């Protein structure tokens, strides 16, 4: 129903823990390479995975890869979600084709990818003043459960 | 504001993140003794924390040392995440001085700690059918960001 897209992710872990968000809220996980990482069997096994939890996984060369695939797929609205607008993530009205796009750990997403999408498309999660920026999991966990929320959690198990 | 409180974790990454996401929300962080592992200067500059971080973390000797501890401080509600309840993280309303318990990754919160709060105050994170658990930390930001959201993200940067 939506799915949920990380611009070259650098630590496994983080996207070990989004995969287990992805199957929890049934998105589809888009990687743009380069990966900071390996999908090697036994560094995914250890963290508690196997191969069929990379099913839902489709890997791109680069961010136009990316474009490409969904526009060759069918209707879709990007998200940039970013710590550099002002809008929350709450005042999207989210809906069935959308992506949520997630920034590189360090370096964050690109002033130019951000510019390329509208206000209204652009994304910050609320923080406490003194804060630089939520890791990159927490960051895809609350927004993922914000678009779930507005689409009254379909598929959910006894709802 | 609220707080969040871990009953004896087990997984130091988990915890690390745990810190910067209270700091990022700005809730206090409880820790239920025993933990699985020790809070070395040296682990916690490996995780990219500081003094600052660990100022809002309060260390208690066991499950009724915590509940001494709320009582002499003011009202206060304990609320379970748990997969052994109807109740979604949504359809509690949340107030100022209410506690997010999380049990061990490994081991869940004891059958006695959840059956001693009512069935309101007892809440499960929505899930599709057959999925791997979420990472603790993805549990702790979904339920904390609930919280903010009807809490109207009182004290965020510009509110
Ligand atoms: N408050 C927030 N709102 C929205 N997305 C956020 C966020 N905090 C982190 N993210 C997401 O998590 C990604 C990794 S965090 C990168 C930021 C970098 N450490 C810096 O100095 O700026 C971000 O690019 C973004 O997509």
């Amino acid at each position: 129903m939506f799915d949920i897209a990380l611009y070259e992710p650098e630590i496994a872990p983080n996207t070990g823990n989004i995969i287990r968000l992805c199957a929890n809220c049934g998105a589809n996980l888009h990687l743009i390479e380069p990966l900071g990482f390996d999908l090697e069997e036994k560094k995914v096994r250890r963290a508690g995975l196997d191969y069929h939890d990379l099913a839902r996984v489709t890997r791109h060369k680069n961010y136009q890869a990316f474009l490409d695939y969904l526009e060759q797929r069918g209707e879709y609205r990007i998200f940039a979600c970013t710590t550099k607008t002002t809008g929350h993530h709450v005042d999207a009205q989210y809906r069935q084709g959308d992506v949520l796009l997630f920034g590189p750990e360090t370096r964050g997403l690109p002033m130019e990818v951000i510019e390329s999408l509208p206000m209204s498309q652009r994304i910050r999660i609320p923080m406490m003043p003194d804060a630089r920026s939520l890791n990159l999991s927490n960051a895809v966990a609350i927004i993922a459960f914000e678009a779930w929320r507005q689409l009254g959690f379909q598929g959910a198990k006894g709802h």
